[PDB]
């Protein structure tokens, strides 16, 4: 059984591991690979703000809300761990903020200690009037990333940095299943209306004085299209811009502007703070993550592809629940074949 | 009116800069001056954790509830302002842990948010079943008498190195009002045996990851000899020994150890973090603060002493409510010489 994963980003090398965890003890052979073209930290999910938080509206598919809570549960119960930081993750408390009231999230019992804000609260921010108070989990892309690939290593997964120019070639080498994690860029392997990329620019500043999250909404403009301050394990991520349709690879001027402007009346005391980089990244927009099963036909034998993209702005978010699925898949894959 | 304030950590600036703002305006002509022997870094307040949060019990003198209560919303109505972080100020959450259940405190609604902790945050942290989370600020004492140290600079009050021998030298060389902010140290001024030293020593470390305060409770070994964590602006504070009756100021191993491995053991991430200094600071540890006019005879003129001293392990807590209690006093001391507000 020879797997080629195609993507390093968080979906790539968390389904990766999460096969391999899960029948390397019960399958011989299994030969597990990871290619792909970027790893870190020159993925998307490298840019990623680093924070759980799931969308403010329902899931079309009632599939991701359950893969949103894996994933939390997954990701708290490393808290208490020696190793918590090093893997990117550490608790964090914050606020979200809007200009009238909106019903509760669906995620509000998934998350810790979810209330309403009180008015005393909401008198630290002027220009609001409703909001939420909660405790999630910073998971730092680029440190998760680092954190799976020794452990994917360490179990003796080996990773090729290479452009995979369509399915039928790496299938052609020698692949069995081909696990599709390619993010934003899956339809040039395969045409997808659907997917979209999602432009967002970040400023990444030293401000380490900044403890909470503080994410504001703006109903009328669409969701991160409002400034929104994410303190990280190191340095502090400004957002406010989220446009679907824009491939421009490069930083704007204006979006710049937007995001500190925006950022620094939230929270004015940015007005010390160090610039350290500033990133541009396409988050995979799609109506719905594309996980599922597809059988292809090449020379004498049918290789499976099992699709695992689409998660638009909260891969992280999501992940694990979504590579869980990779190895349900996987392993109904394997008895097809009479393997296990 | 030329008034001495003698002491220049939290207790000393706070106060000094209270009483010029409230009567710089009313009274010319108005002469305020700072006389101490330690200046930040080099006193108890540099070496505070730096969070606000009183004790766990209510105080024999229930005026101190009041005057946390006053830090807590002067500081909190700085939130907001482009200049909190330069004061030594921001928000923060966390976490108190105790291995039963104990009643609320009576700060309970002081804070942000404070509610008990569910099941699910009980089992981040492993030796303990029952605690609260509430939000609070960080005041650092180091950035914070920075800031008081410019403010009052910039209006005109001025500082002096001065080791003071007695309150009469200060009267006779032209004080008429003298604020007692000597800290731990005011009993070589005058005699008062109420007041001990309380020893606590801490280890500040990078661990810029730990956006929370974690401190566990051991109702039997008494307050803060328990292990505790509070991130600070730059760097992180681990504590864990707070010892009445103990004036050693050098480090010792035993008290490294219980603190290193107290919070290894609660926060385990704490393997990586570089460590970045310890230090030991004396409480000034007194059934209550001490704050009160005093008149002392000296040849021929009152002097008037008022004393701001005694403040435990919560002066930072608590100095803004004792600045304004001062004040007060300070507009008394006017009034009975038929000077006007
Ligand atoms: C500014 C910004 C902030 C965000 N913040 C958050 C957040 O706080 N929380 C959250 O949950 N989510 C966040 N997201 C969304 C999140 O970043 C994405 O959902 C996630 O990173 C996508 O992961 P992925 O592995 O699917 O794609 P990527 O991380 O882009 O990985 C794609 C991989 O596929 C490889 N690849 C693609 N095509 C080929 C090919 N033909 N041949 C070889 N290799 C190929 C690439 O090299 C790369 O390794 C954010 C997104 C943006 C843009
Ligand atoms: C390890 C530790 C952690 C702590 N953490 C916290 C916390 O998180 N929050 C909190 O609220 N509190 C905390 N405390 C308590 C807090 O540090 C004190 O309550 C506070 O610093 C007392 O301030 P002060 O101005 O009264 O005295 P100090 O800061 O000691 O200042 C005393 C001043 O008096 C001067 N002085 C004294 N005698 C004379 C003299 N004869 N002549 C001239 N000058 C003189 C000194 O030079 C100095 O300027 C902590 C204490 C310790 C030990
Ligand atoms: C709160 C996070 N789950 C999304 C943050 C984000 C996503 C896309 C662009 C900017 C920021
Ligand atoms: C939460 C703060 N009030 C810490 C106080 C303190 C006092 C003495 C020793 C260590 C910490």
């Amino acid at each position: 059984m020879r797997v080629v994963v195609i993507g390093a980003g968080v979906i790539g090398l968390s389904t990766a591991l999460c096969i391999h965890e899960r029948y390397h003890s019960v399958l011989q052979p299994l030969d597990v690979k990871v290619y792909a073209d970027r790893f870190t930290p020159f993925t998307t999910t490298d840019v990623a703000a680093g924070l759980w938080q799931p969308y403010t509206s329902e899931p079309s598919n009632p599939q991701e809300a359950n893969w949103n809570q894996q994933t939390f549960n997954y990701l708290l119960s490393h808290i208490g761990s020696p190793n918590a930081a090093n893997m990117g993750l550490t608790p964090v408390s914050g606020y979200n903020l809007f200009r009238e009231a909106v019903p509760d999230p669906y995620w509000k019992d998934m998350v810790l200690g979810f209330r309403k804000l009180t008015p005393r609260e909401l008198d630290m921010f002027p220009d609001y009037r409703y909001g939420w108070f909660n405790t999630s989990l910073i998971l730092e892309g680029r440190k998760y990333l680092q954190w799976l690939t020794e452990r994917l290593t360490e179990r003796g997964v080996k990773f090729f940095l290479r452009k995979v120019e369509s399915f039928e070639e790496v299938a052609r080498g020698g692949a069995d299943v081909i696990i599709n994690c390619t993010g934003v860029w899956a339809g040039v392997l395969q045409p997808d209306p659907l997917l979209q990329p999602g432009r967002g620019q970040i400023i990444k500043v030293d401000a380490p004085w900044l403890k909470n999250f503080i994410i504001t909404h703006d109903l009328e403009r669409g969701i991160y299209n409002s400034p929104l301050i994410i303190p990280g394990l190191q340095a502090v991520t400004l957002g406010g811009t989220f446009q679907v349709g824009n491939w421009n690879e490069i930083n704007n001027i204006q979006d710049h502007n937007t995001i500190w402007e925006g950022c620094c009346r939230l929270e004015p005391t940015l007005k010390d703070a160090k610039i350290v980089g500033e990133y541009t990244g396409f988050g995979p927009v799609r109506p719905q993550v594309r996980l599922e099963r597809e059988q292809l036909r090449f020379g004498s034998s049918n290789t499976e592809v099992i699709h695992n993209y689409g998660h638009g702005g909260y891969g992280l978010t999501i992940h694990w629940g979504c590579a869980l699925e990779v190895a349900k898949l996987f392993g109904k894959v394997l008895e097809e074949r009479n393997l296990l």
